[PDB]
């Protein structure tokens, strides 16, 4: 794989750990950062991020600014219309979160009349939109899953959906939130330039993320912050 600019803009989201997330020290890290950098570096590519959220990620990339993004973004065929992807580097189900102190929802039956969280342009929002009519619900947007969890936190909508390894992640950092739902089985997460463009980063993502899976890297890198239970 062999570069053809000096420099790779990497598009992001500002709040998604543990993927990409600014830590209490305000450094941006995660495993989306982490492992693109170390396959860039394994690679011979040099990148510079922008973390600017999921949909504007999505949209930088497609008005070609953004050479690429990296964002704990979902596989689907739909955007396989305007992406292309490289190889699938972490799989995800989408789920529910609610405040702990409400025991009212217990399954999708139960946030009739209720008000639910999605980010801007995710699967989430997605998979609540068309199910609203469906379960009897609501749906607000955000821009960041700050706010969205924020608002979860004040009571001012009643649940979110976003991805399971995110709010697994949020609960271990000791947000009150409990989960009522199964998983809705959503896939796997893949690095996107915009569809035709910028195909030695997928080559060399591709190149890169085989070689971290097969000599370790990538499993040490996954270890820093989903650590074994065992
Ligand atoms: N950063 C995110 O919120 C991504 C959510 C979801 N995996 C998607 O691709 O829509």
């Amino acid at each position: 794989a062999t570069p053809k600019k000096d420099v790779y803009t990497i598009a992001s989201d500002n709040s998604f750990a543990p993927f990409e997330f600014q830590n209490d020290d305000k450094q941006f890290t995660g495993i989306d950062v982490d492992l693109l950098n170390a396959i860039a570096k394994n690679q011979g590519f040099k990148l510079k991020w922008n973390f600017i959220g999921f949909q504007a990620a999505v949209d930088s990339v497609q008005s070609g600014h953004a050479d690429g993004m990296m964002s704990g973004m979902s596989i689907t065929d739909a955007r396989k219309q305007v992406f292309d992807y490289g190889s699938p580097y972490y799989s995800s189900n989408l789920t529910i979160a609610t405040s702990s102190t409400d025991d009212s929802i217990k399954s999708w039956k139960d946030l009739k009349g209720k008000t639910l969280g999605a980010k801007n342009g995710t699967a989430s929002f997605d998979y609540l939109n068309a199910h609203a009519k469906e379960y009897g619900y609501t749906v607000k947007t955000f821009t960041d899953a700050t706010t969205m969890y924020s608002s979860l936190n004040n009571g001012s909508i009643n649940a979110l959906m976003d991805d399971e390894p995110v709010i697994k992640y949020a609960i271990k950092q000791g947000q009150k939130f409990a989960t009522p739902i199964k998983p809705i089985p959503d896939g796997q997460y893949g690095f996107a330039v915009k569809k035709g463009s910028n195909p030695e980063l997928i080559e060399m993502f591709n190149n890169g993320l085989a070689n971290l899976r097969a000599n370790g890297e990538y499993d040490k890198i996954i270890d820093k912050y989903l650590e074994s239970d065992a």
